[PDB]
């Protein structure tokens, strides 16, 4: 079916429990069996939240390659994306070599550090320009260059030195900062907005790395953010727009990192966002 009546009959019937739960069975099972080794317990978050083997991110490291972070690589759309965990105070070194590393231009942060009133990742970026971090353990030095605050979402320019080479990298720090404690939001306006301003950075293109994407577990927020982007690709690229099937997308995602889409919630907002998003593109919004 087309999206945006297949969205008003699942309201109307009342159904998106149903719909969500069918994608939780028919979801891929592939093994984590280097995230559950004894020596990685204190680089997970949450013990149910693991990357696959086949497509995790490799540390270029001889010790101990693990880090919580999946290669999501999306082949018609032409995209590619690392979908990872929040930062924990023993993984903030390993976050910034992945960067390094993987080459990428930009970081997409969709938390808040405390939520609800615990911590949900590690300060991880400096909060003053003269006030620099340096991570020992893997060699890199970051300093805050620039910050803007606007109403949703603030951007950060970051550098990052390789203190072994000295050569230095220009991040880029995309950070939505009113996704609510509870919940979704009501409108798609904003986070649409947000993913745009992404867009338009070069964060996303080919010519650099994949972006690195990140809420608390790197499977919830993060997965409706790489879930739209990739559908809204997908209705530009094709001669019938119409044929995007959402749902098929969302499990294709999920045969590289587990439990994309958390919520029924968070599958309805899914759908409204490409729905609205696909009128602004071109019209009729
Ligand atoms: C650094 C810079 O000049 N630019 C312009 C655009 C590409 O030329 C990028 O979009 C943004 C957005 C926010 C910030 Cl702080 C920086 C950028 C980049
Ligand atoms: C592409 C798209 O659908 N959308 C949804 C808009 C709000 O409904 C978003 O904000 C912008 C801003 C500029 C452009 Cl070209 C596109 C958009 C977004």
């Amino acid at each position: 079916m087309e999206m945006e009546k297949e969205f008003e009959q699942i309201d109307k019937s009342g159904s998106w429990a149903a719909i969500y739960q069918d994608i939780r069975h028919e979801a891929s099972d592939f093994p984590s069996r280097v995230a559950k080794l004894p020596k990685n317990k204190n680089r997970n978050r949450y013990r149910d939240v693991s990357p696959f083997d086949h497509s995790r991110i490799k540390l270029h490291q001889e010790d101990n390659d693990y880090i919580n972070a999946s290669l999501i690589k999306m082949e018609e759309a032409q995209r590619s994306y690392i979908l990872t965990q929040g930062p924990l105070p023993n993984t903030v070194g390993h976050f910034w070599e992945m960067v390094w590393e993987q080459k990428s231009r930009g970081v997409v942060m969709l938390n808040r550090v405390m939520e609800k009133g615990s911590l949900k990742c590690a300060q991880y970026w400096p909060q003053k320009e003269e006030k620099e971090m340096i991570f020992e353990d893997t060699n890199l030095k970051l300093t805050l260059i620039s910050e803007d605050i606007k109403s949703y979402y603030t951007v950060r320019q970051l550098e990052l030195e390789n203190l072994t080479t000295q050569e230095t990298r220009e991040i880029l720090h995309f950070h939505y900062t009113t996704w609510p404690d509870f919940g979704v939001p009501e409108s798609p306006a904003s986070f649409l907005n947000f993913l745009f301003k992404v867009r338009e950075s070069g964060s996303l293109s080919p010519e650099h790395g994949p972006v690195v994407v990140h809420c608390s577990a790197g499977i919830g927020r993060s997965g409706t953010f790489c879930l739209a982007d990739t559908c809204l690709l997908l209705m530009d690229k094709r001669k019938d727009p119409s044929s995007v099937d959402i749902k098929k997308v969302l499990l294709e995602m999920r045969k590289f990192r587990m439990g994309l889409i958390q919520t029924a919630d968070q599958l309805r907002f899914s759908y409204l966002a490409v729905i609205e998003g696909a009128k602004f593109i071109m019209g009729d919004s």
